[PDB]
């Protein structure tokens, strides 16, 4: 009934950064919030611990999530390799918002981003499933490390993750 949250630690280039909450959207898109969940988690025995954050763009967005070829071109979902865009209730309508990454229609695994401005071109396109609770000061400081093209400046990874309450 009450929509979960789930935790990030970050670490840059192994020290310790911070804690990013967030709450997921069971209520408007179970199939996609439970897939980040138990990825979180890692109760399926596979997720998101350890992972890095490939692509940092200040004012645009965080991505990450390819536990499996660590670059964009990798994941997969609790569901198989790909699942379908669940639906497109919710929008892109500024900061802290996380939204699925996918490569066409209907391509949804493991990756996603957290925007860091309004992305609204993108709605209808990739799934929103949440948003950050705590820490957007954390997020903030990530994207710090981007650049232009994406490359980070130091490894920005999830030392540890999982479900809160
Ligand atoms: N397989 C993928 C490739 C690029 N972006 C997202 C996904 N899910």
């Amino acid at each position: 009934m009450v929509n979960p949250t789930v935790f990030f630690d970050i670490a840059v280039d192994g020290e310790p950064l911070g804690r990013v909450s967030f709450e997921l959207f069971a209520d408007k898109v179970p199939k996609t919030a439970e897939n980040f969940r138990a990825l979180s988690t890692g109760e399926k025995g596979f997720g998101y611990k350890g992972s890095c954050f490939h692509r940092i763009i200040p004012g645009f967005m965080c991505q990450g999530g390819d536990f499996t070829r660590h670059n964009g071109t990798g994941g997969k979902s609790i569901y198989g390799e790909k699942f379908e865009d669940e639906n497109f209730i919710l929008k892109h309508t500024g900061p802290g918002i996380l939204s699925m990454a996918n490569a066409g229609p209907n391509t949804n695994g493991s990756q996603f981003f957290i925007c860091t401005a309004k992305t609204e071109w993108l709605d209808g396109k990739h799934v929103v499933f949440g948003k950050v609770k705590e820490g957007m000061n954390i997020v903030e400081a990530m994207e710090r490390f981007g650049s232009r093209n994406g490359k980070t400046s130091k490894k920005i990874t999830i030392a540890d993750c999982g479900q809160l309450e």
